[PDB]
């Protein structure tokens, strides 16, 4: 019924970073989420402690999370441990294809405790992640 | 307009392997592909040489491929080299979450030369992969 | 009651490869298997897709497998995934002592999902593998 | 004519460790060894220095050894160097399937200087190891 | 005379994470610390920058620290560098046994610049850490 | 009610190795163990086979063990396998901070099958280990 | 015309950490920067999210950055990704010689996407970094 | 007198893959092989089992092989084991310079059991390989 | 029109090292190079600085190089950097099959910046390398 | 008062290698060194033995060295051992950013025994290195 | 004045292992040690606990040790820790050249805490080790 | 009858590097070599090409070599290949204990093709190496 979309560091910068901005991204998600009969609560923070607080809320609330954690994907165990609490499905999103880049990008602390992972499908990955969650209730 | 869905070894065995069989899988894909205005040509082979021949056809034809190559994902460079020819988008599909399993499963020769990757969303990954390709023409 | 003996690539070549040929090997197994009150269905293929099809049959049928997969032992995850289905015991056979050779030979994708492993006892390993299966029904 | 069965540390504890005890194990081996026309001299020690002294005796005497060295398998070069002297066949036995366990268990200092290796066939591995030695004189 | 107990990310969640909550934990520490003739100043933050500021205070003040840094243990050099300043003893605490879990958990940037480490003794580790500090003034 | 304190090689040498000797150590433990309402049975051996025999006794008896195995910590799988039998809690003790020394010292075969680990708190670690066991019956 | 000097965690502590404090450091930079005809905007934060926000400003503004990111150098991909946006030159500064210390300090996520790197020249590295930027406009 | 030229997977695709096709390649080899007084029997297959059967024929026949095994070079031990039988010279051919590409391409299971290796000289490598074999009878 | 053949350390010793000496080698190359319509300028030095000076000349002159750098192949980046300047083709020659020897021999700093590589074809590799260069002008 | 600038192999080639030649480089250094009140003695050699002899002179003389050792940076321990003697400061210079290139370039035997390191600031690094040495007497 | 020669496991077997036996070895050492004005106390044990007890005696007594620890060289930290106590010189002896054998033999826990090491000079290494100790008092 | 003592780079510097100089070293060797009935031809060079030329002479001449190759020990394959020619014994000498230093010092390309190795016995190692060669003719 409710989905939490959580974006980590440097995901404010889309565009600036042919560029669809985060404000547009929120717009998209929220539209494609109203057709699915869902509500999308989309947030972005550069602060790990903020991201954690949001994932705590989703844990207590048992609402599924769609998480594009940015560069913390590859480095953060604190984040992963907060994700591990979640009882509702967790879906890991990457806009770029990470496996086509630096080799250090090919490890994710989050993948192994997520339900599943979408990578390289761009902005639409978010929308697809939504559609998975709609069809699994 | 046309999408090639290609399944590698042991993907005949779905079910037998709560189990949705491959025949059902073909049924699904072909239905969700008719709503998208697409045609889905879905095949499965245990033979690498067959898989290659199908990817050659898709290369010459420039039709996008959705490829769940099975255990050849982790081992086959021949396959990857055949995928590399493709001019149309390539999407890598995994039913199980591979990153939640054996560590050797977390390397894919295909990922780095694919457009993108879906993992752990089950049978639906195929359907989502479709939807990406529809929205990108 | 029935045992499947499956030999992978280059195991046709025994002798040619002091040499007991595969035809002799089949002869042996089938004799020592009649004394044990068993039936031995012994096959050999250079084709992975064939090997898989045979292991599929043994999976559906729930008949134990004795598998000397050759050089695919060290490289094939597809094979291992097909072996993983088996409900009846799986025994991995190696004629040569693999640990006495190249270091890459000392990893087997099959070992960890087999019941057990015989290595370096030559042609007789097959016969011993039989005897294990007889005494465990 | 004579076979030395040598068990390393913690192999006294079988049972205690559905459990067939070492005393039963000795009983087994000695019975299945009388049918083969062999004599089985079965010993067990937690002391490496004792194990070595027994392998020295077998070296001087040129009597084949069946050796389940326990956790010293994975760690001991001293043992391996004592085994290296043997002129009669050496067979390495493991009750559990070692490759199905911790990854550190998948290296054996003994394997490369043994004639061959049996793993995961339980208590019977000893009996099979016997049968190899009978048929090779 | 004064001890600083510092808990890192996700240590607010004890219980929720049979569960003794952090508020209970603070209660414990502060009780067992009054019997030892000590004062326990116990804090928790998800923010690394906050944790650092607290460790700066303890550095300037030369008051011993008991630090359970959470998932930052395994990843943070910034934290370790702040701990390195401390002149009073530093004790690293882990509730779970970390060595019994994922292999990446078995490296701690903090251990080598701590006085010592307690792991897997649960909530009591904190109390024991206290008792070390009491007996060493 | 009874605790087994077991010290491995070179732990006789405390002092000789500002030095509190083992005889003093036994004295300590036995005093702090009488206040806790416990009995401490403290032994030390340079012989692995002896250490194993003591851990066998504790296994059969189901009495908790406090084990400082010395340099066998880092090398011995035989020891670890004997510790694995224990049903009562096992606590691993290190006097020095091992993580502050050679890098090879930072792996312990014992840690992952122990209840927990104390490191770098000196002689007192033993006393703290006691106190854990008292409070957990 | 304008240079951004950005210092990461624990760089407030210079001195306390023969010690020239950060306030002195700012004093220095700002003096040697007025002789070069430049303006130096020098900031320090323990918060990664703050550091990122400052690097975002420098990215949008296209003003060169001199960045001593502290312990986040060795661990942070989020930081590196924010640095990657910069169009103006980026210079990485280290006061201590990092290659003369722990081996983990010899990898920097920042180096490969920086213009260049100064290491071990102490406080003056900042001043030299300035002088590079003056001579390259 | 006779040379076997064997091409592995995806070597049908030359051109399609400035492009000289395989049919042209066969044409070349067969021309430059008639001047050398040789006969060239050139085949190509995507099927490993076919490649093996051809190498078996060359083994029995003791006719030298020129082998460009494609992506199976880097992955196949079965192939290597079939090549190992050959008594006549084996020459490994690569059109592209493999060492100038992905790092995984820089290991060949075939190289160590070949007579020698040609890499990066393009289509002509085949012709040079011929010329070696002519001058060595 | 002109080819530079450059041999590194210990290549004076051919023969001494069934042995064709370097003087013979020069003789060969110069003969097979006159039939190809080429001129071969063949040199050998044990001195890296000399080898570099010769490769500098070939760089300035834009004349192709055939380089058998000896043991500097596996160790020298200085050499590789000098080879990198060359605009004319560079061909790496090895008399022995290097991949059939020590594992450290299987890395070449030169391979990745060469046009191509010949290995294990003996003295003739030089002659083949010539023939490549003739046919590519 | 005197500074030794020492350039290793292939640093003669600047320009040839938009290009400022070594002769220009010497010109620069010597000018910017006269303003600093210093004398710059700048040399370049492709010969390691020459470089060593120059560093021996600087060692005996106790005059600081600025050393851009070229490709010997990454490979030479002999050089590093000669640098280790120096009592006056040693500064390591790299024109290119080495960390932005091949991964093997990111280890320097010299860095850990140098005072400090400048990398990627081009020709000016030399001038900055000078300025460090002037301000530190 | 007194030297302790200590031989580890399997060093009883010299000869049996052209063979000079240990009894001869003791004879040698004791003769060449009387000419040097020394006394040689030569012992051998397969038991680590015995070896340790002897090294404890040499530690307390401050008499130099010549130690050929056999296969415990490569595996034993307990031994190394006992050797670390010694105040008198420790010399590590190996009869065979260990670096010419298996790669695992090329690490010695003892080397780094020994005064020095002799390897591959056969039985005489002992005599040379003596001569070092004579000339260093 | 004749022994070649060859010292590599930076071994001129003994003393300067309590210091016995090389001139003294030559003096020593030549004295202790006259008592042994030998002649010692002792040379030192910083030039690898010189060292090689000397080892070539010893190869042709079949006179044993005592080689302390300095930092080229750890890096040079060219040297090792020149040493490999020698028919007379080769003894590797190190003054310092190399295993007590940097970890990169614990690999020697020379050790595996030497007769044996002396390390950490200082200047006397040379004299002992002599004595080995005297007693082995
Ligand atoms: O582009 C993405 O999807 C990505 O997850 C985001 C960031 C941050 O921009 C990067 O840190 C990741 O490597 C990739
Ligand atoms: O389940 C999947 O999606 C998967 O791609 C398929 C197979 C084959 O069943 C496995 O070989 C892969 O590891 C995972
Ligand atoms: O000899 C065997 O038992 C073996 O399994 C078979 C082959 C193929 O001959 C090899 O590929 C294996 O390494 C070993
Ligand atoms: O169970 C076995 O066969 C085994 O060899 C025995 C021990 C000791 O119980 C373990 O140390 C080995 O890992 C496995
Ligand atoms: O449970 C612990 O003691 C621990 O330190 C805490 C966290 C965070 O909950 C984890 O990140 C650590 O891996 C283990
Ligand atoms: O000091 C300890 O606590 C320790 O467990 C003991 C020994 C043996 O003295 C060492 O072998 C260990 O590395 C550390
Ligand atoms: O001293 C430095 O220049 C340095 O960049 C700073 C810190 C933080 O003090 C450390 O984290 C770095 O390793 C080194
Ligand atoms: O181009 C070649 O020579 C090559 O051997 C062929 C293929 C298959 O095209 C690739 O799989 C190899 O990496 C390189
Ligand atoms: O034999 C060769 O072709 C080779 O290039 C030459 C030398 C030097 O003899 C060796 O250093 C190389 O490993 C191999
Ligand atoms: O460009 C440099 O600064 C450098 O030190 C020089 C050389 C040699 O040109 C290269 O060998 C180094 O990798 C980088
Ligand atoms: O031969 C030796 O000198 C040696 O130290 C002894 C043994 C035991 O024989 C081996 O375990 C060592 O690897 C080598
Ligand atoms: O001191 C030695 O014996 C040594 O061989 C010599 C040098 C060069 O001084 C060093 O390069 C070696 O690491 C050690």
């Amino acid at each position: 019924l409710i989905v939490n979309v959580i974006n980590g560091p440097n995901l404010g910068r889309l565009g600036r970073r042919g560029g669809t901005t985060h404000d547009e991204l929120v717009a998209l998600i929220e539209r494609e989420a109203a057709e699915l009969g869902l509500k999308a609560v989309v947030r972005q923070s550069d602060s790990e402690a903020q991201l954690l607080d949001w994932i705590h809320q989703a844990a207590d609330a048992a609402e599924p999370v769609i998480l594009n954690a940015g560069g913390l994907t590859h480095t953060s165990v604190a984040l992963r441990d907060a994700c591990a609490e979640l009882s509702a499905p967790l879906i890991e999103v990457h806009i770029s294809n990470v496996h086509a880049r630096e080799e250090f990008r090919r490890h994710s602390y989050l993948s192994p405790i997520a339900t599943g992972v979408i990578v390289g499908l761009g902005i639409q990955g978010y929308l697809l992640a939504l559609r998975y969650l709609a069809e699994h209730v």
